């Protein structure tokens, strides 16, 4: 159903969709474009069946420093999401996904 | 300004779009994604000029058994969608959409 | 993690993306949808850091009227929405924006 729950995955999901559209027209993404980014890289991959130890080590790989503003790469400590797999919802946690 | 029912129809709108990504990515969908493509080709055929004879016909050929997970063909028995016509807002029925 | 004015920002930019595929399928935008992809324009360029002088002119160039139905550019005598800049938050309004 759409719980509050579902709405809030499928804005992060466009959230994720405008994000990548601002960096492909040339923007370095902030904060919370970069956390939407990352996240929905879990999301899909989940969806995909990637396990959680694959999406941990390519959530990492998903922006550079170059991708994003100045101090967002320390600012990003971690990106924290529920994803739903195969075997049911799990929390993967990224962690440093830029620098 | 978007009503929040309005945000609802956008929503699902997205959830389609995601699902139709999904699907060209080589995914069979599952139950929720198969109703939210099926429910997005009922509100596009609509706003296209379409009639409710046309898109109750027209939703039967959006999806096939191949493009959904095994089972989902017979958990759809119907796809029901309020959608906007000139003559008014209908409730427009697509019976056994997998099939 | 979305306050409903931000869940609506997002919903009101889907929406453009939602009339961009409309008019790619061939369909003259309404006046909705018309207001949607002006505001996205508006959104978008704030995000990008041009000027509220900048946008006010563009965004009068963004449809002509052979991109919305008959009698829309009549019906849009003006768009506004509110837009963060580099230098803050602002009402932007796009006068006519067809004609």
């Amino acid at each position: 159903r759409l719980t509050p729950h579902e709405q809030e995955r499928l804005l992060l999901s466009y959230a994720a969709e405008l994000a990548r559209r601002r960096r492909a027209r040339g923007l370095r993404l902030n904060h919370p474009e970069a956390i939407a980014v990352i996240a929905d890289h879990i999301l899909e991959g989940a969806r995909d069946g990637r396990t959680v130890a694959e999406l941990m080590a390519s959530g990492r790989e998903v922006l550079g420093r170059d991708d994003v503003m100045e101090g967002v790469p320390e600012m990003l400590a971690e990106v924290q999401v529920e994803a739903t797999f195969p075997d049911g919802t799990k929390l993967v946690t990224v962690h440093q996904p830029i620098a």
